């Protein structure tokens, strides 16, 4: 894991019935805990839900770790780790969301499922009414031998207000790695450019853990 | 829809990882509320997972509906309808699951896709601790013009207690049908027979709609 | 535990800061799982929410259990019972309650504690917009060697439409008693009369035990 | 409100069935977000359950806002405000409670109600497993015109791991205030010393609001 990698993904999902592949292509910095991202609709254009529920899913070792707290996830490669997610929307929408995440030379693959239900037709989701996510804090601890991050999120509405979900994402390494006390992940994360039905995005994630107060 | 139907399915899968395929075939009794169905493992055998978590995503057409209560299912063919459900364990396992309903001739075809996260590696899922789902009663309500169906579910498992989940199951029409009041579907699932691995499975379900007390 | 029982309650709460006590007098038939009640206000009327977030507040001992089923609740007396609940509203309103239920002679006393908060003031229970609870079916299972009832409540609204709760009473008898099997308890809840404020009110219930389908 | 202030409480509870009632004094900085307190159990000694449980409980006044985000709590005064929390376990233990802040002279004046069901026999609260409460960062988002705080909270155990727990309190300003964007509160809360069975205790505070990366 260099100071500068190269990051490539493909997203299947399915979303409200909506089938729907994304590749992306884009470029990290893993020590100063900052991606972007270009995302191209490759199946499923145009796609009827808000973008920004997919976002989130577009790998946490692109976040800067301080040295008093180990780095599940840069101790993690060469064999790398997986991580699961379910996002429970307030309204009762539920998503899941898998990545495979593995290194071939200075290049992370990234193999992403993204399913979601139960989003209600008049909803912001559906509606697409999300103007993008709230910065974050993830808490961070270790269950069953993992690493386990639970986020309270938040979508800002167009026309104002907030539409609430809760992440819990389980980070599992491919080997043996120094385990963290508990921790947090601060996050921000932004679409910077896209074309009218979202078919193109440029994405980025800035990242970093610590201690709390 | 006549008083005696097959049924044909696939379902496309994965849970902690692991991707599967399964597809079915099946009879069933659409006025007296029955079905039956064999099941084959065509992709990911043997199955690391307890497999009732998949048997109620493998049709409320087989559901036996008083003459005062109006059949959203019945009542949505031949065009049919489809259905999106959250399983929502109490350990944090989550599974997303969707079937697309379709009807030719005297056959329903299905087609499915299962999700499943978070499951702990020493749960009774991941260690197929599992026996039977114990019947329930899924309450019915009309919520943004299509049919919702919540259901407190649990599985019995080996050495006695039980492991709750809790579905919510949307279910829409792909044509207007007069709308059911508040109601209810008494469901009994069980596997009648299975070999080692659950690569093969016949199973059934008996479901009825009333009223309540 | 006769044919004919009397009932005796104070229930203190607050809800949404709002402080009342109310009490009850009233009659069962504990064997034909059925009872009715006169409920006062004696403090904080007139209440500003929706009185039915109350009514199931106000004994499974009132509960008709078939021969099949050992009832927890019968067996419990002399000594007797307590239980406590959560309601977990889907807009985040969120009730705890306890009752302690002693028997004196041929009449039930209920202890009652009632909390409610995170209502949102344009919901349905603070702007008093509920018609009454739908029947239920609860679900009974033993778990650390004590019952446990989850239900799955609805309130129908005025203007149509339901507002959904999610229910899970802990059951406590005070002697050691048969533990029953997974079953049901059908319920069945009606205001069978108030005055203008709900000062004054006569509730009703049914409630059945059964084994599904 | 002055550089220095005095604080003062009443906690009346019940959790368990355990009715109890607490008193506090102590003393805190505003402007530097820290307060200290010490807590007498006056009536339910020795409480049965873990005291960190009612720590939380133990005023957002103090927090230390900078000068960007507008400080709901601050303004709110000499009018003041009430708060109402549920408290969601993951083992289904939930907590409902309420304080209603005061001001007379130096001194904020707390009165507090507190009230935990469905916590499991064997659970960490019951057998007072706990530790600590982990730092945190509460997500604090305007809804209804009132602002809402979600945290997801961790106790850290004896003999490791954590037991989750997520916060929703409702502050609600007695007067109108200027309302603040999407923000975050750090805050650290620390038992400083206790007696045995936690008759006595000294508790702080330290909490920094801020607008996250």
């Amino acid at each position: 894991i260099k100071s500068d990698m190269k990051i490539k993904l493909r997203m299947e999902g399915t979303v409200n019935g909506h089938k729907f592949v994304i590749e992306g292509e884009g470029e990290g910095k893993p020590y100063e805990g900052t991606q972007t991202m270009n995302l191209k609709v490759k199946e499923g254009a145009p796609l009827p839900f808000a973008y920004d529920i997919l976002t989130t899913v577009f790998n946490r070792v692109f976040a800067k770790y301080p040295k008093h707290i180990p780095d599940y996830f840069k101790q993690s490669f060469p064999e790398g780790y997986s991580w699961e997610r379910s996002m429970t929307f307030e309204d009762g929408g539920i998503c899941t969301a898998r990545n495979d995440i593995t290194l071939e030379g200075d290049c992370f693959f990234n193999e992403i499922r993204f399913d979601g239900v139960n989003f209600p037709p008049n909803g912001p989701v559906m509606q697409k009414k999300t103007l993008k996510w709230e910065p974050s804090t993830e808490k961070m601890y270790v269950r069953d031998g993992v690493l386990t991050g639970d986020i309270n999120m938040a979508l800002l509405l167009e026309g104002g207000g907030h539409y609430r979900c809760d992440f819990k994402t389980t980070y599992k390494a491919k080997k043996g790695v120094q385990l963290p006390d508990y921790h947090f992940v601060d996050h921000c994360i932004e679409i910077l450019s896209h074309d009218k039905d979202y078919n193109n995005v440029k994405l980025y994630e800035h990242a970093v853990a610590h201690s709390g107060l």
